[PDB]
């Protein structure tokens, strides 16, 4: 159905969720729902260009996506929520790491974040697959969406060195976290480079760092087989922050 932000109120442990690159907010929808089901508060933005025809997604960059993220996390502060922790699959765990060390943050869970950048062409391959299947859930016949695409190929996407740019500077200010991080990342992920989670890990300057991986889960770790553990691995993480004060 339709991608839109979400709020799901709860109590006052608040958590920002954050979709990643080509996603929506349906990739943290059901670890919202779960978390708000344990007294959680949740708020997922979704990005700029996201949720929408791909024709717009090519006019937007991480300029935009991070503000969104930014005004996810001043919605949480302007209605009342003070304590926020960041959960953010793929992209938006890279902008989980990067709230943790440019805002208060009681805990990030950067979930599949890439430390390692790819390619403009091989993240552009992607973006075309991302725009082919959304004509196709548009209910377009195949020969209106090979028409579509014939003239979607003739405008490249500008922003994906900016998006290069941004995972090579967080990588570079992974040792100005000092929040707990919950390191998930997925082991038999074809998107990533999955030493992303050992640079994460190993470089946090928090004294509460933790890493699981998943054995049994794609790259789409939210949507896998093991969501139903990662919900309650995540939940159980976000337990042992320091809450109220």
């Amino acid at each position: 159905v339709k991608p839109q932000p979400f709020t799901f109120k709860g109590g006052k442990k608040a958590v920002l969720l954050l979709h990643g690159f080509t996603g929506n907010t349906a990739d943290v929808r059901m670890l919202g729902r779960y978390l708000n089901e344990k007294g959680y508060t949740c708020h997922a933005p979704q990005y700029k260009g996201h949720g929408v025809p791909p024709e717009e997604l090519l006019s937007t960059g991480p300029e935009d996506w991070w503000k969104d993220v930014m005004d996810g996390y001043e919605y949480l502060k302007s209605e009342g929520y003070e304590q926020i922790a960041a959960c953010g699959l793929s992209l938006g765990g890279v902008f989980s790491l990067k709230l943790g060390y440019t805002v208060p943050i009681k805990g990030i869970v950067p979930m599949c974040a890439p430390m390692y950048i790819k390619s403009e062409e091989t993240m552009y391959e992607g973006v075309l697959d991302y725009a082919r299947n959304y004509k196709k859930f548009e209910g377009k016949t195949a020969e209106q969406i090979n028409a579509e695409m014939e003239e979607f190929k003739k405008t490249p996407m500008n922003t994906l060195k900016a998006l290069q740019d941004l995972i090579a500077d967080v990588r570079e200010h992974v040792d100005m976290i000092y929040s707990p991080t919950f390191v998930v990342q997925a082991r038999h992920d074809h998107m990533i480079n999955t030493d992303s989670a050992n640079i994460i890990y190993n470089e946090v300057e928090t004294d509460d760092k933790q890493l699981k991986w998943y054995e049994e889960s794609g790259h789409a770790i939210t949507l896998d087989k093991e969501r139903e553990t990662l919900h309650k691995d995540v939940y159980q993480f976000l337990e042992t922050l320091d809450w109220q004060t």
